[PDB]
């Protein structure tokens, strides 16, 4: 059980690099 | 069970690179 | 069981590169 | 079981490149 | 059981690089 | 510039499945 | 610049699955 | 610059799964 | 600059899983 | 600068799982 809500991110950026993921969520 | 809601992201960006994923969700 | 709702993303971007995915969802 | 609703994405972009996918959904 | 809400991040940035993940959530 | 020579492989097998390749060489 | 030579492999096997490759060589 | 030579491998096996590769060599 | 030579491996085995690789060599 | 030579491994085994690699060599 996991949650995130109403957050904000402001800025130009290098995003994300990930090797291996089980079940996760990614925002870039 | 996972959730995200009402979030905002503002900026031009280098997106995402991912090797291997099971079950996940990705926003770019 | 996974959810995202009412989110917004603003900026020109390099999108996503993914090697291998099982079951997942991708927005670019 | 997966869901996304009421989201918006704003910006010219390079979409997505994916090697192998089982069962998934993609928006480009 | 995990939660985050109403947080804000303001600044152009180096994103994230991650090796291996189980169950997590990532924001870039 | 790449090289392989004088090798041997012995056994019944399921070969190879590849998503996307640029410029490469495959023996099955 | 890469090399392999005079190697041997002995056994029935499940071979290889690869998502994305640039320039590489694969033996199955 | 990389090298392997005169090696031997003996046993029935599950081979390899790889997400993303640049320039590499794979024996299965 | 990398080298391996004259090595031996003896046993039936669960092989390899790799997320992302730059320049490497894999024996399974 | 790296080297291995004349080594031996004897036993049925769980192989290797790796997230992200630069330049390495892997035996399974």
């Amino acid at each position: 059980g996991y949650e995130v809500h109403h957050q904000k991110l402001v800025g130009s950026n290098k995003g994300a690099i990930i090797g291996l993921m089980v079940g996760g969520v990614v925002i870039a």
